[PDB]
């Protein structure tokens, strides 16, 4: 049967199913309603940065249509909606004056969600640093971000926390550090060879450290000031793709484990254990910032749940570790990616080149977190796949590969949960086709099709799949 035996009965009691978007990717009204620019507005408005020179000025216009979209997610039997608050829509300069029209939008959205029985899961940050803070403070290179972020978080907790009980601070700090400061392909476009400046061997580590300190500071403020009255929770969202040793050799197993540690351990070791992974300490040495004991104790235990963004898997091949002149965070791992074993590809690719369809990667990742980190509460906060540009409406709607994707991945998640993994929810990326960063509108991740000429929504087969699977 097309559900492949899946339904709410196949998951734990009260398990949460939702869809996910982010502010810049769906809201539109980027320079309206009092919103100040983010680093992504500046980046996307620069010729050549995004496919087609596209930007999120209008995006899906969820700003005007949010009741349509909430009605749609309710009709598809979802329980929750993960979305983000645009920092520069609340504080156009990142600090100081509040944009009340921006506050009113999120109040209206939250209140409508609650009216329709959809639980809001709210991210405070999703790549969209206020441009004013990048320019004034140097963004995530500056430890002062902990204070600036905490003050923004405090405002959001005070303003929305009587209603919002499920928060996340950040989305994928690894990707900000990697793309923004190692490879230099996302804002602020910093890297060793980059026009904006930078250093791919040091800045990714500074940036990751400042995300951890800022998360920890925001959660401390929540706990000491808001939690008693509001009784909510705050987590963080981290990407984790699976790494599988190419062979059972000691060097290949070591390589796969090094990749896990540099990918997810970079954040989870501090959040669970109060220190960076030993391998990172050993290889990155002086380029890896050191937490003071007090900072370590602030960071450890600071996530009430861990959001995991899971898409894909790779094989890893290793050799003996060697002394090498530092060049980049990426090179520090001393691993070799391989996308075939025994002459067979690990999986077929979706539209995005990095996205190999490998459902057992979901089991791999969830099992590994369960076994390595004492089975923390995990929420799968992003999972999905994309179609390419230029298809007809009907071709978008007949998204049979995405239907297969969700059925297979959710089956593998169910396998991990049935084996005891403490997974509390699952969120499909994305409710809607949207602005896919450097791909612009050329990558379609939605379970609902969006016609980017007319802005019309049309649910795809995968939307009806969810509606059927999730019926109460
Ligand atoms: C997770 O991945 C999707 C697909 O690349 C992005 O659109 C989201 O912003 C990111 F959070
Ligand atoms: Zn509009």
């Amino acid at each position: 049967n097309w559900l492949g035996g899946l339904s709410r009965a196949a998951f734990p009691k009260r398990f949460v199913f939702g869809t996910v978007t982010s502010a810049y990717q769906v809201e539109g009204m980027a320079a309206s309603g009092g919103r100040g620019p983010s680093i992504w507005d500046a980046f996307a408005h620069t010729p050549g940065n995004v496919a087609g020179n596209q930007n999120g000025d209008v995006a899906t216009d969820q700003y005007h249509r949010y009741k349509e979209d909430v009605n749609l997610m309710k009709s598809l039997n979802f329980d929750a909606y993960r979305f983000s608050i645009s920092w520069s829509r609340i504080f156009p300069d990142g600090e100081g004056r509040v944009n009340q029209e921006g506050v009113a939008y999120y109040n209206n959205l939250i209140n409508y969600l609650l009216q329709k029985g959809i639980t809001p899961y709210v991210n405070l940050y999703h790549y969209d640093l206020p441009l004013a803070l990048e320019k004034k403070y140097g963004g995530w290179l500056n430890a002062k971000m902990a204070d600036l972020f905490t003050e923004y978080a405090d405002f959001c907790f005070k303003t929305f926390g009587n209603r919002v009980k499920h928060w996340f601070t950040f989305n994928q700090p690894r990707i900000v550090a990697l793309l923004g400061y190692d490879q230099g392909t996302n804002p602020p476009k910093r890297c060793t060879k980059c026009a904006a400046g930078g250093n791919s061997a040091t800045e990714p580590y500074i940036v990751a450290h400042n995300f951890l300190l800022s998360h920890a500071a925001a959660v401390a403020r929540y706990r000491t000031k808001y939690q008693a009255a509001q009784q909510g929770k705050v987590g963080i969202v981290l990407d984790f793709n699976w790494y599988e040793a190419l062979s059972n050799s000691t060097e290949d197993q070591a390589a796969a484990q090094r990749a896990r540690d540099f990918h997810i351990g970079w954040y989870l070791d501090p959040l669970i254990n109060g220190h960076y992974p030993q391998i990172m300490q050993d290889l990155v040495k002086d380029r890896l910032p050191k937490f003071t004991p007090e900072q370590a104790r602030l960071v450890k235990g600071s996530a009430d749940y861990i959001g995991i963004n899971q898409y894909t898997a790779s094989y890893m091949k290793g050799q003996q570790l060697m002394q090498q002149t530092p060049t980049s965070y990426s090179a520090d791992w001393q691993v070799t990616y391989v996308f075939a074993k025994n002459g067979k590809p690990i999986g077929p690719q979706a539209n995005s080149n990095w996205l190999y369809i490998v459902p057992w990667g979901m089991y791999g990742c969830v099992n590994y977190i369960k076994q390595k980190y004492g089975n923390p509460t995990v929420v799968i906060t992003e999972n999905g796949m994309d179609q390419p540009a230029n298809l007809s409406r009907d071709q978008y709607l007949r998204d049979t590969t995405r239907v297969h994707f969700y059925r297979s991945y959710l089956t593998q998640l169910k396998k991990a949960i049935d084996e005891g993994a403490n997974v509390a929810g699952y969120f499909a990326w994305s409710l809607l086709d949207n602005f896919e960063w450097l791909s612009g509108y050329t990558s379609k991740f939605g379970i609902v099709y969006v016609d980017f000429n007319t802005l019309e929504r049309h649910p795809k087969a995968s939307a009806y799949w969810f509606r059927d699977m999730l019926k109460h």
